[PDB]
């Protein structure tokens, strides 16, 4: 197939073409694109915390090259596009655009299908690493919390964060208890650990945020001894000092927060491009009125009523050393 033939079949804007030329001159990944299929997909879907829902509704759309020939183009050289970065995390996260919903189950579960493809390749990674196995679980189990996602954001089956799944695809991320770690280097070369919060696993509870913490160094000095990161790194809504005039003593941000240093300037007042990232991950916010969003945690209440005030939201990044 023609990249030009492919985008049209599948409906992705003529941005898009650059990618496509670029997936087209890589060309097939050397390994075979192989989906699991059946009683072996529903067991992986289930070892990645997927949703029974979801897994089922994954399962029974998996496409096939003869009946998909566009998609399953795009699949196996998105794929091999991943897979060509294993282990570095100098490489930006291009995971590919997502597929119009016109195209149904299989556009909106392609980069499910693209994950179950890559979840050998990745875990072939972490045993030559000498991660064990409990670790590399419990790290692409994230798979299932997007997908879960999705379907709480828009009200059907998907995964939309790609970009992000680049990490875990290409080993460079790993949850260690209640935080993950990304290997990462700040503009100078630097090595540093990205440290990132997934939603599920409960609060951010000091005993379980502390520990994690003690985890990283020990973990990326046996696996990646030539890292040697000493520092974690965060840019985050939870890091807005703002939050303080609204959530109280007893708020785990509240408490967590002091730790860190931030490095960033005190944004301008008026500058909004922090309020997209706040709602996106207290309400997964897709354009509702905001008096339609619930109200039932402080947190909740306080997003909505600092920009009902007309103020503004903002990232905020800082530092703790690594214990
Ligand atoms: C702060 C130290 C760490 C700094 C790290 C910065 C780097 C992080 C880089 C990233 O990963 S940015 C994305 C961070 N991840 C998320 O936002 C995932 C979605 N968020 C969550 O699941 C929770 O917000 C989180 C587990 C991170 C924290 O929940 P906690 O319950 O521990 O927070 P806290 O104790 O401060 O909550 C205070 C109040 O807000 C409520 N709350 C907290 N998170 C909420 C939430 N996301 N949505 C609705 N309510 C929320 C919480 O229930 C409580 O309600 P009440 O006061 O009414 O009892």
């Amino acid at each position: 197939m023609d990249p030009e033939t492919v985008r049209i079949a599948l409906g992705l804007e003529e941005r898009t073409a650059a990618w496509l030329t670029e997936l087209d001159e890589l060309g097939p990944p050397a390994e075979p694109v192989r989906l699991p299929r059946g009683e072996e997909a529903r067991d992986l879907l289930r070892r990645l915390e997927v949703p029974e829902l979801d897994a089922e509704e994954i399962v029974a759309a998996a496409p096939d090259p003869d009946r998909d020939p566009a998609l399953w183009w795009l699949l196996e050289r998105t794929h091999h596009a991943i897979v060509r970065h294993m282990g570095d995390h100098r490489a930006k996260p291009r995971g590919g655009p997502p597929l119009p919903y016109e195209g149904g189950a299989a556009a909106r579960y392609f980069h499910v299908y693209v994950f179950l493809a890559t979840v050998p390749a990745v875990r072939r990674f972490h045993a030559e690493r000498g991660i064990p196995d409990e670790v590399g679980w419990e790290t692409l189990t994230q798979l299932g919390e997007l997908v879960a996602i999705h379907r709480r954001k828009y009200g059907q089956g998907g995964m939309n964060m790609q970009w992000w799944t680049t990490y875990h695809l290409r080993g460079i991320l790993y949850r260690l208890g209640r935080l993950q770690f990304s290997l990462a280097t700040g503009k100078d070369g630097t090595p540093h650990l990205g440290l990132a919060v997934p939603e599920w696993g409960g609060p951010l509870l000091p005993k379980a945020y502390d520990e994690s913490l003690h985890r990283a160094r020990p973990f990326f000095d046996r696996h990646f001894p030539e890292h040697g990161a000493r520092v974690a790194w965060g840019s985050s809504w939870m890091l807005d000092p703002q939050l303080e005039e609204y959530l109280t003593e007893d708020s785990n941000i509240i408490q967590l927060a002091r730790f860190w240093t931030l490095t960033d300037s005190a944004p301008e007042p008026g500058n909004a491009d922090g309020d997209s990232s706040i709602l996106e991950f207290v309400f997964r916010y897709n354009g509702q009125p905001l008096d339609e969003l619930p109200q039932r945690s402080s947190l909740e209440r306080a997003v909505i009523a600092h920009l009902k005030a007309g103020r503004h939201w903002h990232m905020r990044t800082g530092f703790v050393k690594l214990p």
